[PDB]
């Protein structure tokens, strides 16, 4: 340690900024003085982080145990723990996949053992049309109508990524029936509890998301009507196309920015593509010392 600084914003504002962070030296207490800015401020930026891909990793080290995406094409071919998203072809070849998350999602949300730490290395970033938005999951529940958080107690939610499963090179000429069975067997829909509480904050967060929350049931499995997922989706601003929505947080972000977030709480998308404007990412997603809620 010596000199890593955090900036929070104040009261309720998320986010957070950091200067002088150096992976390589900072100090246990650091350490976790950043994992509390995560979990309270939501999104912890980095300034000034000028990274190999092999540093990045190993700045992911520092705050938990990398996973790997369970689909490889979207990996880094030189650190498999990397993922990376990509619209602009080097030496021609694609790397990793292109456009990526567009949709709202938590990461992983269709896993049965989601990581709690998102990290985005920004690489190539639009001039105009720059950033991500998010929606953090424990304040829009808070900010439910009564009668709504009523009507979610004692639900369960299915997440799957059967919409947005991207077809592979290796899917070229296969009959779309099995690539959508093969989609079920290998990542099978996925049950949790549709509130959960933070292990690190206590909150009771909203996890749901319009692109991966496939159904809703009751306290016994049994379905219910999909229009309370959309008044759900409706309520905490997940259809609104202007994302205007009072829940709704645009993250900019300028060269050497290393975004940090808390993948219990929120959930997060990319923008419209109104422009040409290319976009390349790194993205390490590590676990920390709790699952994501206590009944995993
Ligand atoms: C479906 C996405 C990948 C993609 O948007 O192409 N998976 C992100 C994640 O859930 O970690
Ligand atoms: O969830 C996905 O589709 C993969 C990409 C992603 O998580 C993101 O772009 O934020
Ligand atoms: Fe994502």
């Amino acid at each position: 340690e010596g000199r890593m600084q955090i900036d929070e914003q104040p009261g309720n504002a998320i986010g957070a900024a950091v200067e002088g962070f150096d992976h390589a030296t900072a100090s246990d207490a650091d350490i976790d003085a950043l994992k509390s800015t995560i979990y309270t401020k939501k999104i912890a930026v980095l300034k000034g982080q000028d990274l190999s891909p092999q540093q990045f990793l190993a700045l992911g080290k520092r705050l938990g145990r990398p996973e790997a995406y369970y689909e490889p094409m979207y990996q880094h071919p030189e650190v498999t723990e990397i993922f990376v998203s990509s619209n602009v072809p080097e030496n021609g070849k694609q790397i990793g996949v292109p456009k990526t998350g567009k949709f709202w999602h938590a990461d992983y949300q269709f896993m049965p053992d989601p990581f709690g730490i998102t990290l985005i290395y920004p690489q190539v970033i639009p001039e105009k049309n720059r950033g991500t938005y998010f929606i953090d999951m424990g304040r829009a529940y808070d900010r439910l109508p009564e009668d709504l958080k009523k009507e979610i107690s004692g639900t369960y939610c299915r997440h799957s990524v059967r919409k947005y499963f991207k077809i592979r090179p290796h899917d070229v000429y296969r009959p779309i029936s099995e690539i959508i069975e093969e989609v079920e067997r290998k990542t099978p829909a996925v049950v949790q509890p549709t509130t959960f509480t933070h292990p690190m904050t206590g909150e009771t967060v909203l996890y749901i998301s319009e692109g991966f929350t496939v159904g809703i049931e009751d306290q016994d499995g049994k379905p219910l009507d999909e229009e309370l997922l959309k008044r759900l989706f409706d309520a905490t601003g997940q259809l609104d196309e202007s994302f205007e929505h009072d829940n709704i947080h645009l993250q900019s972000f300028e060269q050497g920015d290393l975004l940090v977030w808390d993948n219990r709480s929120l959930i997060h998308r990319a923008r419209h593509t109104t422009t040409p404007e290319p976009t390349v990412s790194y993205r390490v997603t590590v676990h920390d010392e709790r699952k994501l809620h206590d009944g995993i």
